């Protein structure tokens, strides 16, 4: 079915915020898990898992409005060396990747593509998940200290 | 992460019609159960803890965005004194409840609060689903008579 | 049952109680959940059910007493910004419960209502469990300081 | 163990109070039977074996507190002929019985036999139990009719 | 079914005779509960039931031949005060009882009333069987002593 | 939660009891065992288990109440050479401490303290318990004399 | 079997040791519960029983060398009022106890009484087992901190 033109550049866009996402997820998760931080691993693995079902499902939507999915350019990693700024980056990039949604969600529905839409809104309702767990570790570092923060991501969350 | 100002008065003022349904209907519940009509005190009381649901979810939305669960200020209660006076009590409340909701979800929707919204229409449709029930029994009593239809909340639904 | 009018005030006042705690509890519950604190949205949560179970007994109580249960009227909340302000604020309110309960005890004993009497000596004895609670987790935070009290709330108990 | 002499014959006459209603019950229950009214069969019949546990209950405090139960003085059965005036004699008789139970447990306090006065409030509270449903039953026939009441006691409730 | 007169009669003396055996049997039980005598109270405890039973079968027919059970007059009960003299006093009723449903028997076959008389033959064998258990109990107390009869009753029959 | 003065002297009075009979029972046990009586050491082995429970009680509530248990100060024992001497004194004791019992229960009312009340009552129950089953067992003794009576203790009860 | 004289002194005299143990490491349990210190409640509590287990050995060993078992004198308890003090109270008086036990073991040793002996080296090696966990826990509380120590003692070890 051919789509509007301007959803499937939001899409891409979108698909773009994934892409770097799934890459930046990843990388902490394995620097977590190099540094021993069990459980910080295992949380930013899975969520790498879950911005590669976003992917996925931009890809499928892309395709079946016909348009060409893009993979091919990814923009800015911000990686950073320890914890902190590592979560505080992702949170971030989060934001960027909420903002562009919202307005993408927006527009979805003007032109009547309420099923590109309804996608979106399940994809922004993770997105706030993610950022609310962000939120959550930031604020513990600083109530908690960072020594006991790390201590406790030593073992993986039964 | 920061909400809307407004969105949050409105999750506060939903919030705050939950809180009164939430002992409307158990306090109906239980005065079912004393006149021994076991079918109400039944749907009632799964009505309460319907509202409760209701409120759980208001009250993590607003910490997530930032704002002040209000739990202290509570509106007015109706009680009345017989079946019919009660139910046509809890359908008015219901109905004064789904009007806020209609308001606060367009809303939402034009400061782009889709997931607030998406929250907020399933709560809708849960409104509408008491409403249903509501009217239903309101017209039953009606046109098999109020002996009758007493008769028929004797016993627990299977 | 005709009952005796004051032991049906008291009745009310202990439900009263209840409402306040219910409402206390709960937001104090889903504040520690969003702070991150597992374990403490687990226990708040769990005497936040707890104070329901009291307040339908109340309940069904006065309405087999044939009075009149008052949901309408909701005492102050105190909420609180941190940890021990909120769970200092809980012990209060759990404090001046205990006094009405004493109170009411004794009343009901006189008038020979024996069964109100022994539901809320249940009651008391509930309450005199959440006190127990409430002292040790504030010793805690001294003995072992803030951060490692916080540190201590992440994970749920098994 | 010697017990207290007046306590024994509080023991005594509520022991007779529970004979006269383990036989007005038994009877009743039998009636409906006849009538057809399986379900208030069940019910009166399920309330007589209660007040034979009361019965027991008081025949072993009294063998232990080494008095004599009196099994031999039965006070006055009222049957009556029809549903109601049957329900209602039910009610009258456990109304005398639970004002009985209040005037022994006080007693038994003043002289510290609380471990009798901890039985009677068990009773006493069962009592209130059976008071409960027969108030509501009657209730229950005026609200709906006779009619419709009999109707509603034809089959067994599961 | 309107039955004969004078069989309703029989069958309310008998009832009668049930209603004190019933609670002759009952003190019986726990006094020997209470003497520690575990074997005799389990077995006098299951003749109480026993008697209950036929009471229950008494009335049920009455009823069914359109009479009116008669539980409001209570013959003699004789309690006694030893073992022996208690078994001795079950047997003498038992005798009694046993006599009476012999001329009851007989009546019923000569006005027809067969199922009457079936079920008072029933009964009649269950008392027979009553009978035998007390002789032989009374026959072992002179032939072992008292002193090895009752440490025979200590523990229960598995 | 600070409790009154007096309560905690009457609960750290009762400990004192109960420290006694643990100590009295379980001997007594042993000393059944050795004599190869193994009835009387699982009944008597099984109270001191339950004495335990109830200096644990006391324990935990004296504790609760910010009071100092005291184990430190034990009352006389009485234990005796043979068994009727030996289950005499059990039972003296019990006695003595259910004297003490009724006693902390009327002021523990009186000052208000509910729950410790609540306690006291329930162990007051588990008291005269002990004291049914040593009265029994005096006057198997006497009934069955004790040869007889030995004999019944050789093998345990099932 | 009549038994050595001085070695049932010694037995006890470790009888002794052991009572005292009982009710130090008891009270230690359920200060420690009360403090809310889970984990040292379960340790101290499996110790209180231990030391039950081994006076239930030599109670049974006096009795069968033909002794008198000594539960009348209690020795000194040393409480202490912080964890680190009462722990090394408890390390103090394991440490007398296995002294006399050397004692003991060395005396039953040269009058032949090689089961005494026996029994004595096992109970040993367990007083040293709980020395062992003792120490341990005293050096990592100066090797942690109190409070991480104390942080550590909130949840019970699976
Ligand atoms: C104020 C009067 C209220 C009464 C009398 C009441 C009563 C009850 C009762 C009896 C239960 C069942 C206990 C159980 O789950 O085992 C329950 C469950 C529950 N209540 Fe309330 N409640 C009240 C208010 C509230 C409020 C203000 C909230 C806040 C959101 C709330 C939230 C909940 C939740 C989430 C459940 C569990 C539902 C489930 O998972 O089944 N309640 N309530
Ligand atoms: C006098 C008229 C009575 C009638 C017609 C009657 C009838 C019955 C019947 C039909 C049962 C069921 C049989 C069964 O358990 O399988 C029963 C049970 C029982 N009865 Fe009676 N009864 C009478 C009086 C009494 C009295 C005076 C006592 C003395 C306390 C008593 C004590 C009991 C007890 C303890 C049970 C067993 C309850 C259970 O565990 O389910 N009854 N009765
Ligand atoms: C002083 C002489 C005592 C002796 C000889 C003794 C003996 C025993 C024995 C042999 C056991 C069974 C072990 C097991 O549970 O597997 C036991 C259990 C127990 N003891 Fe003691 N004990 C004594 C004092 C105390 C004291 C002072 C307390 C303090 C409250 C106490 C509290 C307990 C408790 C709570 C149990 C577990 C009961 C259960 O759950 O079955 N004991 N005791
Ligand atoms: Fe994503
Ligand atoms: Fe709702
Ligand atoms: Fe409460
Ligand atoms: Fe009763
Ligand atoms: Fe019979
Ligand atoms: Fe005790
Ligand atoms: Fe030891």
């Amino acid at each position: 079915m051919k789509g509007d033109t301007k959803v499937i550049n939001y899409l891409n866009k979108l698909l773009g915020n994934e892409l770097v996402a799934i890459n930046q997820y990843f990388l902490h998760a394995r620097m977590f898990k190099n540094f021993g931080l069990k459980r910080l691993n295992d949380v930013e693995y899975h969520e790498s898992i879950d911005e590669m079902k976003h992917a996925d499902r931009y890809i499928e939507r892309i395709l079946f409005l016909e348009g060409l999915p893009n993979l091919q350019d990814l923009g800015k990693l911000n990686i950073g060396e320890d914890v902190e700024e590592m979560l505080r980056s992702d949170l971030a990039l989060e934001l960027d990747g909420a903002k562009n949604l919202r307005e993408a969600i927006g527009y979805a529905d003007s032109v009547h593509d309420y099923v590109s839409r309804d996608m979106m809104i399940e994809i922004l309702r993770d997105e706030e998940g993610h950022i609310d767990w962000l939120e959550t570790e930031l604020d513990l570092i600083q109530k908690m200290g960072l020594q006991n923060y790390l201590q406790a991501q030593i073992r993986e969350e039964g």
